């Protein structure tokens, strides 16, 4: 008996909608219903980075399609790496509104993990690697405006084990992430256990991940425990790049458990 | 081995980004690729709106050509729109290129010129299933964009790639300004001195498409090329499903062409 579904998906830094192009087409394909958003300045929207300073602006794309969404429609929220922030904050804005949330290699926060704690511990991961670099659209006497990912970063840290074509499309395709403020972060996202909590969450984890370390993982598992943890081998950070077939089977069953 | 550096130039909607294939394989092989974004393609800053100009379109290409040094020559690749923007390189900087490669490009001449190759490609994309135009200038005024839409891009476009591919171009494709074809006809002047001393090679890639065949076939004869090679079993996006093919294709002319 088949029961149409409808995932939402969340791409992480640099990144937009497109790098989820074979999930979206392994569901469209199966009759589901699938949504795969650009944040701000991510993908194909609009905005420039420099544009958008406050992350309030940055989430809006979801946050609007949150509220469009019809009266009693659940879906099954899906965010990676950084979009687990994004997820988070419609989690407890829209908690009736979402089936279950799913974290890939996604930064967790919650109530005694706050958000701003992992953007810190997220910051160190990527700041500094490699040929990553910064910018300073406001001068030296400011903080540094935009982060900018290097294909060296990119194929040693977050593509290592996914086809080299994929490698070719993120580099032609990858724009900069504005350096949001913790402290803007901490007042945009804040986490409370009757909404943020109640709703099912499950954790996926990157095997083979070598741009979050299984450390600061374990850490926010640990200090924010989902319902469920589940594992996908030999899948570096972009899961949905190097083992789409086993993410897609593995969301199907996610989506059949929590309905 | 030579190596040797292909410049790919996307056609409308699209951008850098629908050459990843090709980019990859070249890449792998030890040659210098470089897949540019047109004004307001792929992740190009500029919107649609902000570049009414033809010659605002073309400017990251002519803006790259400029900045290469004349020693080292390169391999101008056009895909369907994309042939009116190497055209344009290939009157401007005739020298810089070894030889132009037309991929089912739009490839006027002084007997079937820019304008007349547009408004035929145009009424193939225009009004065709779910494409749509948009109205900033007024409901009085012509329409200032065109977008692809989704049925079209399965149907029309993508019919014989992956359907993944087909997800990512959904997920990619951007608007296209509606240039004038006074603009378009002022700004792409070729000349038989400049742009007819390049090494032209057309390449043939379509399948059911009759009308296409033959508008394609019209251009090859009223502005014949130095070669015409084939491609079989490809839909309009030649780098999506006929990948390793249109990359050996690609090769092979550039070792003719050194
Ligand atoms: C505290 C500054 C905000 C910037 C957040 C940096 C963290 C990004 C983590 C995701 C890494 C990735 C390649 O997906
Ligand atoms: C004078 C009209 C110029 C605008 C014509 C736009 C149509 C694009 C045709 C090329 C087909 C394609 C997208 O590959």
């Amino acid at each position: 008996p088949f029961v149409k579904k409808h995932f939402v998906l969340v791409h992480t830094a640099f990144h937009g909608a497109w790098c989820w192009y074979k999930i979206v087409a392994l569901m469209r394909s199966s009759g589901h219903n699938v949504t795969a958003l650009d944040l701000g300045a991510s993908g194909i929207n609009p905005k420039q980075a420099l544009q958008i300073p406050n992350f309030s602006d940055y989430l809006s794309p979801l946050m609007e399609f949150m509220a469009s969404l019809p009266a009693n429609e659940k879906i099954i929220l899906v965010g990676h790496a950084l979009g687990g922030l994004a997820i988070s904050k419609a989690m407890e804005t829209f908690p009736e509104k979402i089936s279950v949330a799913v974290f890939l290699s996604g930064l967790m926060p919650g109530p005694n993990i706050d958000a701003t704690t992992v953007c810190t511990k997220a910051g160190s991961a990527v700041l500094g690697q490699l040929d990553n670099c910064v910018t300073y659209e406001n001068g030296p006497t400011n903080p540094p405006t935009t982060l900018i990912a290097g294909p060296k970063f990119l194929a040693t840290n977050v593509y290592h084990l996914s086809p080299i074509e994929d490698l070719a499309l993120a580099t032609a395709l990858v724009r900069p992430l504005y350096l949001y403020l913790a402290e803007d972060i901490s007042k945009e996202v804040v986490l409370s256990s009757k909404r943020y909590g109640s709703v099912k969450r499950v954790f996926i984890v990157a095997t083979e991940n070598d741009a979050l370390k299984k450390e600061f993982l374990k850490l926010m598992i640990e200090k924010n425990p989902p319902d469920e943890v589940k594992e996908i081998e030999g899948s570096d950070h972009v899961t949905m790049m190097s083992k789409p077939q086993q993410l897609f089977t593995t969301l199907l069953s996610i989506a059949n458990k929590y309905k």
